[PDB]
């Protein structure tokens, strides 16, 4: 509704489980990479999430124009992108946002997964996968998750004390003798740690949702941007702390909880990110489960909801075949979310605004400290072509390499993915 619901669902859902590989990413980044790379990642992140903003509410009013009714039915990024630029980009858009948000909820099946592990080690994290993969199944019958503001401003202050606990746990814990620091070490290691910042930091997908459930969808652009800020707050220190502390060690420790001492504060940050993935998952499966039944004609409920397996059956069983809980972001920010989050957006809003009648009948023009038109142009084109150089062909060889190494290391359908 208000501004301060679309603050908090903007902060709750950008990072889920990123807090803790993103210690992994520095071990391979350095910490002045790191910081530079989260710092420009998150900045770029902001402006892509205003580009997709600002077509929603393009495409809004180009409908309330012909007074469109909508049927009160969230828009989404694929229904704008096509009545805003034609059917082939709907396919495009389509094809790629379902795909990262399956691949997304696969993520978040992982790192439960591997979660758990730290709670109870009893059982290998492939049982741990199949219990929660039932789990997650359960949410099938759940007809959505925008209903609900609690899941918004709780799992923020999940996320807060977890990236605090491993902040102070991390200080306190100090650096051993042994300990050591070693930088770019090559350049795969680099661009799997740049590719995981990237995947951390763009809107995952989910802007236009968190978008429709606002009054006033204008002041998204500022929204977001602080809500930026304050993720930037929470990652930042987490991160660097960890770093500080146990580097070198973090390469072959993706998960961040597999080396802080098992404690009571530790089995709240375990437990607290647990519920955190239970509802990201819900919130970035919704969509999926939308798009599903709108294609195969079932979307207008026991026998609806049966009808949303076939979804659940990737989901469960990509997250088992690949638990390989840090580097599949890195895949996965490669190959997908620089198309998904940065260039697919930046595209749209270039061809969009192009015509002349189209860029001057605009509902709103680019702010003035941005250079207007021509300047919003120009950081387009640079986000377009970084997103692609580095995000995709450096980050996509960096990852691919790194993920196929993984698995000739530890194999298809590993019971952990890492126990030393
Ligand atoms: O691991 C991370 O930082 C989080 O990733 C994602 C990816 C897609 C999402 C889609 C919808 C809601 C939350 C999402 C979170």
């Amino acid at each position: 509704g208000s501004v301060y619901d679309a603050w908090f669902s903007c902060a709750s859902n950008q990072v889920a489980q990123v807090l803790l590989t993103l210690p992994y990413s520095f071990s391979q980044l350095g910490m002045m990479s790191g910081i530079l790379f989260q710092l420009f990642y998150g900045l770029m992140g902001s402006w892509t999430a205003y580009l997709i903003s600002v077509l929603y509410v393009e495409y809004r009013t180009r409908k309330e124009r012909e007074k469109f009714d909508f049927r009160n039915h969230v828009i989404q990024w694929f229904e704008v992108l096509d009545g805003l630029l034609g059917k082939h980009w709907r396919n495009l858009g389509l094809i790629f946002n379902c795909t990262f948000l399956l691949f997304g909820s696969v993520i978040q099946l992982i790192a439960c997964a591997s979660n758990i592990y730290y709670i109870n080690d009893k059982l290998d994290k492939r049982t741990w996968t199949y219990i929660f993969g039932a789990c997650c199944a359960t949410t099938v019958f759940i007809p959505s998750f925008h209903n609900y503001r609690i899941w918004s401003f709780l799992g923020l202050a999940m996320t807060t004390y977890t990236s605090w606990y491993l902040t102070i746990a991390s200080l306190l814990h100090g650096q051993a003798e042994d300990v050591k620091h070693s930088g770019p070490t090559t350049m795969v290691l680099y661009f799997t740690g740049a590719t995981n910042i990237l995947y951390t930091f763009g809107g995952h997908a989910v802007t236009v949702e968190i978008m429709h459930a606002m009054w006033k969808p204008q002041k998204f652009k500022a929204i977001y941007l602080l809500a930026t800020i304050y993720v930037l707050t929470l990652t930042l220190p987490s991160a660097s702390a960890v770093y500080w502390a146990f580097g070198d060690k973090l390469l072959t420790h993706s998960n961040a909880l597999s080396l802080l001492p098992k404690t009571g504060f530790r089995d709240t940050a375990v437990i607290l990110m647990l519920i955190h993935q239970f509802i990201t998952f819900g919130f970035a499966s919704t969509p999926l489960y939308f798009v599903w039944e709108k294609l195969i004609g079932v979307h207008e409920m026991f026998k609806r909801a049966m009808a949303r397996l076939p979804v659940v059956v990737p989901i469960w069983f990509l997250a088992i075949i690949f638990p390989f809980f840090g580097p599949i972001n890195s895949a996965v920010g490669s190959l997908l979310v620089s198309f998904t989050v940065y260039i697919i957006p930046a595209l749209a809003h270039m061809l969009t605004f192009a015509p002349a009648p189209s860029r001057e009948n605009a509902v709103e023009r680019p702010p003035r400290v941005v250079g207007g038109w021509m300047g919003t142009y120009c950081i387009n084109i640079f986000v377009v072509v970084w997103v692609f150089v580095v995000g995709f062909g450096f980050g996509g060889w960096a990852s691919m390499v790194n993920f196929v190494r993984q698995i000739d290391t530890f194999g298809l359908f590993t019971k952990c993915y890492q126990c030393p």
